[PDB]
């Protein structure tokens, strides 16, 4: 019997005026016996008209999977609207439901801090960057590092981590070869999120 | 269903400490609830398993349990450990198999790291503990001054490196004035590949 997915927008999608956030509603698992799926959708319980849902494509199991994507106002995400997919198919009792929203509660901003590396680690051909940011809430978030206006790709980011407070923490870790860090070059850490003034702030680091 | 767990990072490292892996068994009904477990260490047969007295759930399901005690080299010599579950609801017997991730062991890097000068604005500051460049992901970290245990803290989840190693990031948080008057604090690491499994580095304020 068939399964249903519900994916979030992109915390990034939904922070930039520019960007397009969607709610996908995936299917997997429909049959060939009754392959028809019907999908409805509801704001706030409300039902709405305007999703685009994808033809079906065959599986290499010989499965079915059906996608529908629903395309969101950024402010309607921002200001906690729930998407409730309702998915209907004739080998199923009852039509799966499922909703998502925006995690629930009082939005925090981030303090941003950049950390330099320990004096230890310069003996070393390559150094550590840390970009340090904690109490933010909700914990969907975007981090990036650059260099001169140029982006530094050799970075791992932390998942977000609850914090005892409530509020979020993780760090960002930049990896540069240490000739760099030595010469002087500024390197910046970029964070976005919707606590953030134009969602958007950024700290520099350097020696 | 079936979900067998490994033993804690710690109970390994440490000989005083008891390691366990445990086979969790969920969705059990009351109409046959007549659970049985087989243990295998190496595909041979172990006796000297103890399975819990049952608790149910919120559900009519009842979450069942069982533990096998295994020897500490055993595990870190990557010895494989089959739980074996038969039920009368059961079409035939789920099993399933655990055991250390393999690969040679890598030793951590250990760095910590002060707060950043702008956080002194607070009246709290966060102490930075950077753990780089370890294998496998198995790891515990602690927090102490003075001997004694600093119970504030909170370690992010181990992430995959992109040379195939792992780092974390521990963050302890202290009342500005203790770090303002200079005491000193203890970013404590256990490990595998570490020298009687442990490591030390500490951190306080530098004139
Ligand atoms: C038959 O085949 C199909 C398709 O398989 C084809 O594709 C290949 C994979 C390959 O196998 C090929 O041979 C096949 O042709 C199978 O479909 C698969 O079915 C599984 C379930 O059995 C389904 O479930 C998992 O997927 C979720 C994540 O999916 C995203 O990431 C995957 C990679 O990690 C992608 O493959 C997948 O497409 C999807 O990708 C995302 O897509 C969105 C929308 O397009 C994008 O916007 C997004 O960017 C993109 N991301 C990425 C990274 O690409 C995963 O989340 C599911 O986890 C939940 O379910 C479990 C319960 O089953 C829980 O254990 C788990 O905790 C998760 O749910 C938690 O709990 C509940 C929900 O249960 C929530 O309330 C809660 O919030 C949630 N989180 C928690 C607790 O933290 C799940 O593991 C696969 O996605 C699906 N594959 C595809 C491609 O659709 C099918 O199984 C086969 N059938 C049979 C019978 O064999
Ligand atoms: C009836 O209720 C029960 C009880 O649940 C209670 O919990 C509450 C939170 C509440 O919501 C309510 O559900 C109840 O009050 C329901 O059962 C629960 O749900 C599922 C059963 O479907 C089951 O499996 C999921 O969790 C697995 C891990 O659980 C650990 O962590 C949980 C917290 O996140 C704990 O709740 C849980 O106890 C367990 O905790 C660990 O326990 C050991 C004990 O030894 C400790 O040592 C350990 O420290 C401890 N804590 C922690 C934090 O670790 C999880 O692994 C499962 O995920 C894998 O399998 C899924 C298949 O379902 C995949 O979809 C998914 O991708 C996962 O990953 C892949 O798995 C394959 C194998 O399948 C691997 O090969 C592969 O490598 C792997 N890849 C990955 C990860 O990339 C799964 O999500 C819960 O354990 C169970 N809860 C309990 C308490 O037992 C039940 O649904 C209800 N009944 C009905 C009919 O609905």
């Amino acid at each position: 019997a068939p399964s249903v997915f519900l994916f979030p927008p992109k915390p990034k999608d939904t922070l930039m005026i520019s960007r397009t956030p969607e709610v996908t509603c995936v299917v997997v698992d429909v049959s060939h016996e009754d392959p028809e799926v019907k999908f409805n959708w509801y704001v706030d319980g409300v039902e709405v008209h305007n999703a685009k849902t994808k033809p079906r494509e065959e599986q290499y199991n010989s499965t079915y999977r059906v996608v529908s994507v629903l395309t969101v106002l950024h402010q309607d995400w921002l200001n906690g609207k729930e998407y409730k997919c309702k998915v209907s198919n004739k080998a199923l009792p009852a039509p799966i439901e499922k909703t998502i929203s925006k995690a629930k509660g009082q939005p925090r901003e981030p303090q941003v801090y950049t950390l330099p590396p320990s004096r230890d680690e310069l003996t070393k051909n390559q150094v550590s960057l840390t970009c340090l940011v904690k109490g933010f809430y909700p914990s969907d978030i975007a981090v990036e590092w650059e260099s001169n206006g140029q982006p530094e790709n050799n970075y791992k980011t932390t998942p977000p981590v609850l914090d005892s407070d409530g509020s979020f923490f993780l760090y960002s870790k930049l990896t540069v070869d240490k000739s760099r860090w030595q010469q002087g070059n500024v390197f910046s850490c970029s964070v976005m999120h919707e606590a953030l003034h134009n969602h958007y702030t950024q700290k520099s680091l350097s020696l």
